[PDB]
């Protein structure tokens, strides 16, 4: 899978909020463009001289995120964000010189992603109460993937003693996003687990925080919240549910070739975190079939 690389797999089944610090610092920007942001600001002109309805926002900037010794007492991880927008990803890794942009990091910063907005994404391994995770089709009218099978998730907007607030936004925002899309009622939603960090090499290598978040409804009324909202509820074009024993074998599936890769990479974390079990008795044979 190629266009899915992972940044972070998380210890203990996936960190919890309260095990996460973050350093939100200016030093963790993209780095002016070689020939100076001019090059930002001719694109976005273009784009807003024909869709003159779009607006900015603010994004969030993943530099790199540490992980802790294995087993140790104390935070677990630290995050290291900085700021970024929607016109500095159309302009950076939306760009048809997105891959010249990275090698030119390389050569000046020895960091390929240093010329690049690299906005942080959410996205989510949602299961409900029998046992499925939740999958939505995304519209053949939208710029990127059109028309394949997505996850829960987007990209949150800004507003440790900073730190802690934007820990707050990042798990907040995965839920938000499941009440906003899937029409669930907050109260049927798991406090969020980090189980890690996936990079989407399509787009230039900008990253996703992948959570793992359970529902106390079944599919059957899952669905029925989806459904009742109607059309203009929902970004999505329809909802779709796969058992989490058919999960584990799902890149071997014709599914794997209409996956999105940030949804790519929720699925192979919820693999390695959540399910690949460790003890004798789900590690047992009848628990855990071979191949
Ligand atoms: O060309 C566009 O307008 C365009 C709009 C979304 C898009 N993808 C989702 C997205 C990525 C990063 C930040 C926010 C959203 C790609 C392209």
């Amino acid at each position: 899978d190629p266009e899915v690389t992972l940044l972070l797999q998380c210890p203990g089944g996936g960190l919890p909020q309260e095990q996460i610090q973050a350093e939100l610092s200016p030093a963790h920007d993209r780095r002016p463009l070689p020939g100076g942001d001019e090059a930002i600001t001719a694109i976005w002109e273009t784009r807003l001289k024909a869709q003159p309805w779009l607006f900015d926002a603010p994004k969030f900037r993943l530099h790199s995120a540490t992980l802790a010794p294995i087993g140790s007492r104390g935070p677990q991880l630290l995050l290291r964000l900085g700021l970024t927008s929607y016109r500095d990803f159309l302009g950076t890794n939306w760009s048809s010189s997105a891959a010249w942009l990275r090698q030119q990091g390389a050569t000046d910063w020895g960091d390929t992603q240093a010329y690049l907005a690299d906005p942080l994404g959410v996205g989510a391994a949602l299961a409900t109460a029998d046992d499925f995770l939740v999958f939505l089709r995304r519209s053949r009218q939208v710029a990127e993937a059109p028309g394949l099978v997505d996850v829960p998730g987007g990209h949150p907007e800004p507003q440790d003693l900073a730190g802690q607030l934007v820990v707050h936004e990042l798990f907040s925002s995965v839920l938000q996003e499941i009440c906003d899309e899937v029409n669930l009622p907050l109260l049927t939603l798991s406090q969020p687990l980090l189980l890690g960090i996936a990079r989407n090499e399509t787009s230039a290598g900008r990253a996703s925080a992948e959570f793992y978040v359970q529902c106390s409804l079944t599919s059957e009324q899952v669905r029925k919240h989806y459904l009742s909202g109607g059309p203009e509820a929902h970004e999505s074009t329809g909802i779709f549910f796969v058992e989490t024993q058919n999960v584990r074998r799902l890149p071997e599936t014709e599914m794997w070739a209409e996956l999105c890769p940030s949804a790519k990479g929720a699925i192979i974390l919820y693999n390695r975190v959540q399910g690949s079990p460790t003890g004798a008795a789900l590690g047992s044979p009848a628990l855990l079939p071979p191949l």
